[PDB]
């Protein structure tokens, strides 16, 4: 089998990816952030608390003929950027662009964070990461992907974000029309359950490239590039009146300035990332002090390929049983 499924930024700047999901029974779509640096599959729903719900699309297990309480089973969950849910847990169908899993883990949030409620689009997160990290308790449940992998025509997903327009996930196999070149495959750890694989190096505009290993994970649910302070000093240092606010958060730029590109290295082959890929747009509403796409991973603990540097590739997610990493220029 196999799926294809488009998925479309949320705003003007790409802050993240909502790609349609169908849930239960008849079927109940919902608009759900893949992330491959998590593993939990959780929708609002009809049990999240109704003060934490505005604008989002529910799910109502109740009107499911497929859904099943998960017995005991609960969920609590933690992400990089400081958010939180956690919920109960139901089994029930659950279809990504034509492709099917029956028996699927879909953890229902009881409760969520303020940024949640706070994003009217983002109707839940699909994780796409090591099963590993599925926090369900006491029965550690598979992500979507997992589920999938036996029934598919190769075990791997895709994923191809756009700038500034709607790209694709597809399941299954690899379209050779989504790609220039050839696609470059790197080793991957999964030993802390993430897509993590090794740089070797980058360039900043037109400059020499630099080789040097990068340790980091290829994560779609990360909006920004997050690098060593080193890497991301020789970038903003290339732009007229960068700096890094403390009190902003990071580095910040003049909107009048025009942005150099910035390259990654996989193996022997080169990612380059547009100048206007790395332009997250005024600070607050009407500011001339713009955010940088490319920020410090010091105080994070792990570099962070997000979705600046994700959305210059087509890149496969090779779920065999030594997983890999592929990369194409398009």
């Amino acid at each position: 089998s196999t799926g294809s499924a488009t998925t479309t930024p949320i705003d003007s700047l790409d802050d993240a990816y909502i790609t349609p999901v169908q849930i239960g029974t008849p079927a109940q779509t919902l608009n759900l952030d893949f992330d491959t640096g998590s593993s939990d599959l959780w929708v609002f729903s009809s049990e999240t608390t109704a003060s934490e719900v505005d604008g989002q699309t529910i799910y109502t297990p109740s009107k499911s003929t497929t859904a099943k309480l998960l017995s005991g089973a609960t969920w609590s969950i933690s992400y990089g950027d400081g958010s939180s849910s956690s919920g109960d847990v139901y089994t029930d169908t659950v279809s990504v662009g034509g492709l099917t899993v029956t028996g699927q883990a879909v953890e229902s949030a009881k409760k969520v964070s303020s940024s949640f409620t706070e994003d009217s689009t983002i109707d839940g997160l699909l994780g796409l990461a090591f099963s590993t990290l599925n926090t369900v308790s006491p029965t550690q449940q598979k992500t979507f992907f997992d589920n999938a992998k036996a029934s598919l025509d190769s075990p791997v997903f895709t994923a191809d974000l756009g700038y500034h327009a709607p790209g694709t996930y597809n399941f299954g196999f690899i379209d050779t029309t989504a790609y220039t070149g050839s696609i470059t495959y790197t080793a991957v750890s999964t030993k802390q359950g993430f897509w993590e694989w090794t740089s070797t190096g980058y360039a900043v505009g037109s400059g020499t490239f630099k080789s040097t290993s990068i340790d980091g994970i290829a994560d779609t649910g990360t909006t920004l590039l997050y690098l060593p302070a080193t890497v991301v000093s020789a970038y903003w240092a290339q732009v007229s009146g960068a700096k890094s606010s403390s009190s902003v958060g990071g580095y910040v730029f003049p909107c009048s300035a025009t942005l150099p590109s910035f390259t990654f290295g996989v193996g022997s082959a080169r990612i380059v990332i547009p100048g206007d890929y790395i332009d997250f747009g005024p600070i607050s509403t009407g500011s001339s002090s713009c955010f940088g796409g490319i920020q410090s991973s010091a105080g994070i603990g792990i570099n962070i390929f997000g979705d600046v540097a994700l959305k210059a590739a087509f890149v496969v997610f090779n779920g065999a049983t030594t997983p890999t990493l592929g990369f194409a220029s398009k």
